[PDB]
């Protein structure tokens, strides 16, 4: 069993613990934010978007109990301070967003970890890896970065059409679900001034994670594809819309064939494939980190088309940093 | 003074009315929809959206006093029944969605008015207008359409980039507003599964027309662009993200050049232009069109680039039809 | 086995057939209403409040196969065509809103069920039960009504307070959920002006006989209790407000205490107890009709007091449906 | 004219300033706050909730020119450093929330400003005033406190109500906007754990700066009253539901013929009075901090009764702000 520790107890955190939870090689065996224990069972126990935690959860002793299993509670700012070898930590979930770099994820190694998952973009050249489109590059560093939400839903999709036909150019935009970053009222924002206007009365643009990113995870990509997103009033799940040029000709059924095949294949439960008339809701807990929707994408012509893929930004994201935490324990 | 008669008392047919307070060249002399004098008074003074009508609005023996001017209220289910001569009716604005093809719309020439704009895309082949794209086309036709909301933001921008630098090809996606064809919560939606699913729970895949409808206002695109909709849990102004290849290399402080020049000159009014950090909420209320969002946008290199444009879906299009009315009796 | 038809496949109907099959006791053998099986299919296995269908929905030659099991499909307008005794079906959950009075719900007892629910209040006398209310005052009737979600949650709570301190006179509000009669966007409501105003903008107040019609459950409370209530933008979960007058003077901890005793024990499965700092989203799939929020309340003095209840007004509705349908079996 | 320095420039602070521009009697001449001066003026300058500024914004030399007047633009942490004498303050709209004791206020009148209106409730014995309860009372202090938004709406009508018909005791709920303390997705509020939770998802239920207050402006109703709120998924625009037992019996048209007589009398502009069928966005831009709605309350009997009220929370306090001003002037 890996043993891991979650650095950092906001949105990713909280739904990485419950995706471990399903997990028979990940325990997680300590969490540390600068909350309360019993506040934090709270938050773990209700979720708005995820509904109830499935199982119990109780405070003992200033530390969590969860399915009967104790789970050690801190609240250190200085990670070199953790003391996960007292824990027998394996690897480390590095989810505050404030250690994005080697030399301040290193400090967990530091502190008796391991291994360092960051579960955002690396703000260094700390390697990214994302499941579908390199983790096989993976060649045993011991700090890595799951890269973000968009760009595991629009990598995968984007190897398996480069792979097939060919992309010579794309322009990708998501239209993304309100995030903790956002503001209920027009507020303070002042490194992002649309991004402070009230969160659920605004289509916002916003700058994407994804466009600085699948060229790092796919290299033969660099330089082809940018994007944008739009910030909408929903509070989970995401879509991204990628208009491409192909270099070899395709149908929309041939491209729906080739989508389907690597979705039943070699990327299943990365990739998904659909042909229902699904809505956002309907991937509010989905894994996959891209699912195809094959009635909403739209072909000009045999060369210039705009294909849809979903994600649900918490889960998809949340299970595939559990993911990469056993593919560099391998 | 151009009289006109509104059929159809729903959202674009009270904007129509209100856009119409403000101009001296139109007066609107009589509404028809199956509601009661007094039901309608409420729906005009009192807007979610738009606010309180700024006037007075009485209610006398089943007619309406608006700011002084009596308003004859009719409840005929049949256009061919509704004696628009006696109250010398000059344009009929014709918004029921009911009445979109030259054999039902002339009923209301039957009736004794001299000319129909259909508030919505005509489905047989009455002629579409779209101001900024080709009103200067129209060539006396006693029954017109000023086509749909997303095609008059899309086809003055179409025009601009199109005429300035080529378009080869481009695919649309418009982020768009919930509107009143949608359900509160799922419901039945027979011939649009996706869209009978709770509106401000979902982002919504949908189809549009309007980019292909660009080809009817605009024959030199024709075949040249489509597209597609999400339907968002906002309840009013919608934004166009338009990827387009150019035959013309231009950088993106060309593209902006360009723009400004339509919006400052020859497309002032229709197409505006901002450099502001902007949200969907300044532009409710928005007269013109299509307002190009200078930051918003992106180039990928000197002939791919998305574009955003923004519009009120209620606002832009209703002050059109007005713009529609005045053409045609010029 | 209980055999049910369903009539009506909104809400109300689609919510009693999901908890239909997490029960042993009753089987859903068909399903009424203007739609195809596989727009029905679609509407059943996709919810944008409640998550995808736990189990497995397949569409054969019109009809349903549902887990393996077979649900006849039919659209008839007049529930005297609808065969009920070809399926053997014992009870018809009545769920089109359209059957509430005894003439119009007989039609489905000459169509062979021996016995019918409405699953809202009757229109006429037809008897109403709420579970923890009244259900042992239940005499053999052969069509009955299961009232409304709100006197659901309104009653349990009534009564166990009134039974330990005697209400003297109360006032409640339910701060509700948007429902399907309301509208995305201002819209045409000509029996209810207020309700055909944007749900996702207001806060609108409504009329609510809720209050009242536990005076026919709860007979001693008769004329002793009104309301009115606010619908909101959330798409499920609602909260009544109780402002209550006791004879006997009685603490806050004594309140709670009662409620708490009437939870673990008469009331087990429809009154609830919690003293977390919960929100509506808790309680969205909760099968309890009235979870009393102890934290939530306030008393003013001894005698005067404000309880909060929450309730789910989807889930226990259809539950406590279901109640009632096994309850009349018995 | 008196002149008005601005400290903080939250929503309480720009709508005050929207509001003094018109006003003849009130001038703002400074605003402090730490933002810069371009980022004011697109604060001022859009506005989700209330559309844009009416009139022009232009940055100059790093201060504001609003309509042609210069506005002096600082970012001060320590109040006692900002030089109001400088620019000729009379009196300061100390809306940061920061100040709100006389120790630290007083500050203010250290660095030159002869008086200071506190836009929330103060924390020590500073005098709070009431438009329509007490602005009597003002004896020439020079430090105060407008309260809050809901204790300008609750105090008029209980005054009214209090005055008439003697009010025993009273339990009030507001159903409240969401306001900025809100969190856009479940996220940490240690000090109130429902307050953290997803606003636009929930219903949550929240205590009220009105339960403790009401009493100070009103001693007469001091252990009368008191309350709690419920926030909900709204940007703006709230509604107090006032449930009271009364003195001397008074049926329903009763009080509405006395509230109706105060709105249209004494306190015209504070108290309004409607019976149209309206909803919480026909008050977005209220004036009025107390909008009686006579069809949305109920009596239960002719001494118990409930009692609807609206008001606009940003526009309606931020213009009696103004009021106290001129008042504390005079
Ligand atoms: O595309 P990669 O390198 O992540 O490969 C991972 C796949 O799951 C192989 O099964
Ligand atoms: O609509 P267009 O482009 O033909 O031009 C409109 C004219 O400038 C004024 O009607
Ligand atoms: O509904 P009541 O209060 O009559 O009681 C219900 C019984 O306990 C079980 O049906
Ligand atoms: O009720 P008060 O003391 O605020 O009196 C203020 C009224 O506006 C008097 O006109
Ligand atoms: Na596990
Ligand atoms: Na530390
Ligand atoms: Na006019
Ligand atoms: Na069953
Ligand atoms: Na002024
Ligand atoms: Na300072």
């Amino acid at each position: 069993t890996i043993k891991v520790g979650i650095n950092g107890f906001g949105r990713i955190g909280r739904i990485v613990f419950r995706a471990a939870q399903k997990r028979s090689d990940i325990e997680i065996v300590a969490i540390n934010d600068l909350l309360d224990a019993d506040y934090m069972a709270y938050m773990l126990k209700y979720d708005s978007t995820h509904g109830r935690f499935d199982g119990t959860v109780e405070v003992k002793d200033g530390h969590l109990i969860v399915n009967g299993k104790k789970i050690r509670v801190t609240a250190e700012r200085d990670p070199a301070n953790l003391k996960w070898d007292e824990v027998g930590v394996d690897v480390v979930a590095e989810a505050t967003g404030l250690f994005l770099t080697d030399e301040t994820a290193r400090k967990h190694i530091t502190a008796g970890a391991k291994k360092v998952v960051m579960t955002g973009p690396s703000k260094d050249n700390t390697p990214m890896f994302v499941k579908g489109a390199n983790f096989d590059k993976y060649a045993g560093q011991d700090i890595v970065s799951n890269a973000s939400c968009t760009t595991n839903c629009l990598a995968p999709l984007a190897k398996v059409i480069n792979d097939n036909f060919g992309i010579i150019e794309g322009l990708m935009t998501t239209v993304h679900a309100t995030t903790a970053t956002q503001k209920t009222v027009d507020g303070p924002s002042h490194k992002d001034w649309r991004g402070g206007r009230g969160a659920s009365q605004n289509i916002i643009p916003s700058s994407t994670g994804a466009a600085k990113a699948v060229g790092k995870v796919l290299p033969e990509l660099n330089g082809k594809l940018t994007g944008m997103a739009f910030r909408v009033p929903t509070p989970n799940v995401s879509v991204v819309d990628l208009t491409v040029r192909l270099e070899k000709a395709a149908t929309y059924e041939q491209i729906k064939a080739a989508v389907k095949a690597a979705a039943e294949g070699e990327m299943k439960g990365v990739l998904g494939y659909t042909e229902d008339d699904v809505v956002s809701t309907d991937f509010n807990g989905e894994v996959c980190t891209s699912v195809f929707d094959a009635k909403a994408g739209i072909a000009l012509n045999d060369n210039f088309v705009k294909l849809v893929s979903w994600y649900d930004n918490e889960t998809g994201y949340s299970n595939k940093v559990l993911d990469l935490i056993a593919h560099i324990s391998k």
